[PDB]
C-alpha cells in the first residue's frame, strides 16, 4: 500500500532495542516512540510537521526515570490522559541478577509494576513510584511474574475518564507444572490514584491490548490477546475491565503456533452505524512472524467482522503498536505504527491514512 513515511526509528545489529510502544499527544500534535534497550527505555519523540506531513524525529534520549535501582526496567506502557494531559508510562521492573529469595524459592515473584508520569508533554518524568502493592495486592505472591502491555494503555470515554493497563500474569497453579499465562486488566477510575486488579480472561493468554468501542447499545472494553493456538483470543468487558465475558477465538486473524506474536489494536471513529471502527496490526504469516498486516472491523468488536489484513509490510515483523493521529492529508485518518523488523535489528515507523490502506473504503 502506499504510506506518508516509513522510518528505522531504532537500529540494532545487536538486536538490542525491542518491545515497541507509541503514544499520541493531540493537542501538540507529536508522538513518544518508547523502546527497550538491551535494560532501561529509550525514547524518541517527533512533531507531526504538517506543511510536510512528515514526523520529524528528534534525537534518542533514555527515560533515565524509569528505573528502580538494580532492576532492568522493561514493557513501556503509554498512556495520555485527556482530562489532565498528564502522561504516564508504566513498565515493569525485575532485579538485574538473582536474588537471595530467588535461590530458595526459584518461582518468587520478585517483579515490580511502576510508573513515571510527565506534565511537560514527556520533556521530563516524574520519579518512579512502584505500583505494585497498591494495584495486585495478595495475589502477588500467587503468580511467578507478570507484565503490562506491551504498548499504548487505554483512557475510557465514562464520566470518569477511567485508565485501562493491559496486563497478563504467570500463574503459580501447580508447584510441579509450569506456571501458565493469562490476560486482565488493571483499572483506575481516579487517574491512578487507586487501582483494581480485573479477572483473568481464559488461560494461556499473553501480551495483550485493549480498546473501548460501542456495540449493541453501550460501550464496551475489547481485549485482543496472544495465545498459543492458531488464532487470537478475545474478550469483552461491558464493566471498564473487571469482569470479562467467555473469551472467543478470533479465526480471521491468524496467530503463528507454537508462541504466536504481540499485536496491537485501537479504536477510532467511524468514517461513516457503530461509532468505531478498529484497526488491529499483527504479523500474517501463518506459522512464522513475517508480512505486518493492518486489519480493519466495522463492526467491533464482533470476531466475525474483521477484514482481511493489508500488507503493510513484507518480510520478518514481529511486535507493533498503533495510534490514531487525527486526520491525514487526505482527509482520511491518519495512522502511525511502530514495529520491530529485519530480525529484531529495527523498529520501523510507518505512517498511513485509512484512504491509503483501504481504498475500497474510498
Ligand atoms: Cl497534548
Amino acid at each position: 500500500l502506499p504510506v506518508l513515511q516509513k522510518e528505522s526509528v531504532f537500529q540494532s545489529g545487536a538486536h538490542a532495542y525491542r518491545i515497541p510502544a507509541l503514544l499520541y499527544l493531540p493537542g501538540q500534535q507529536s508522538l513518544l516512540a518508547f523502546a527497550e534497550q538491551r535494560e532501561l527505555i529509550v525514547l524518541r519523540r517527533g512533531d507531526y510537521d504538517a506543511p510536510t506531513h512528515q514526523v520529524q524525529w528528534q534525537a534518542q534520549e533514555v527515560v533515565a526515570q524509569a528505573r528502580l535501582d538494580g532492576h532492568r526496567s522493561m514493557n513501556p506502557c503509554p498512556l495520555y490522559d485527556a482530562q489532565t494531559g498528564t502522561l504516564f508510562l508504566f513498565f515493569i521492573a525485575i532485579p538485574g541478577q538473582v536474588t537471595q529469595e530467588q535461590q530458595l524459592q526459584t518461582r518468587a515473584n520478585v517483579t515490580r509494576l511502576c510508573q513515571v508520569t510527565s506534565t511537560d508533554h514527556g520533556r521530563t518524568w516524574s520519579s518512579p513510584r512502584d505500583l505494585t502493592d497498591a494495584a495486585i495486592g495478595p495475589a502477588y505472591r500467587e503468580w511467578s511474574t507478570f507484565a503490562v502491555g506491551p504498548g499504548h494503555c487505554l483512557q475510557l470515554n465514562d464520566r470518569a475518564r477511567s485508565l485501562v493497563v493491559p496486563a497478563y500474569a504467570y500463574r503459580k497453579l501447580h508447584p510441579i507444572q509450569r506456571p501458565i499465562p493469562s490476560a486482565f486488566c488493571f483499572l483506575s477510575h481516579d487517574h491512578g490514584r487507586t487501582w483494581a486488579r480485573g479477572h483473568f480472561v481464559a488461560q494461556d493468554t499473553l501480551e495483550c491490548q485493549v480498546a473501548e468501542v460501542e456495540t449493541g447499545e453501550q460501550r464496551v472494553v475489547t481485549l485482543n490477546a496472544r495465545s498459543h493456538l492458531r488464532a487470537r483470543v478475545q474478550a469483552q468487558s461491558t464493566n471498564d475491565g473487571l469482569d470479562f465475558q467467555e473469551s472467543q477465538l478470533v479465526k480471521k486473524l491468524v496467530e503463528p503456533p507454537p508462541q504466536g506474536c504481540q499485536g496491537s489494536v485501537i479504536s477510532f471513529p467511524s468514517p461513516r452505524s457503530p461509532a468505531q471502527w478498529l484497526l488491529y496490526t499483527h504479523p500474517t504469516h501463518s506459522w512464522q512472524r513475517a508480512d505486518l498486516g493492518a486489519y480493519l472491523n466495522p463492526r467491533p468488536p464482533a470476531p466475525e467482522a474483521w477484514s482481511e489484513p493489508v500488507l503493510l509490510a513484507k518480510g520478518s515483523c514481529a511486535y507493533s503498536d498503533l495510534q490514531s493521529m487525527g486526520t491525514g492529508p487526505d482527509g482520511s485518518p491518519l495512522f502511525g505504527c511502530l514495529y520491530e523488523a529485519n530480525d529484531y535489528e529495527e523498529i520501523v515507523f510507518l505512517m498511513f491514512t485509512l484512504k491509503q490502506a483501504f481504498p475500497a473504503e474510498y
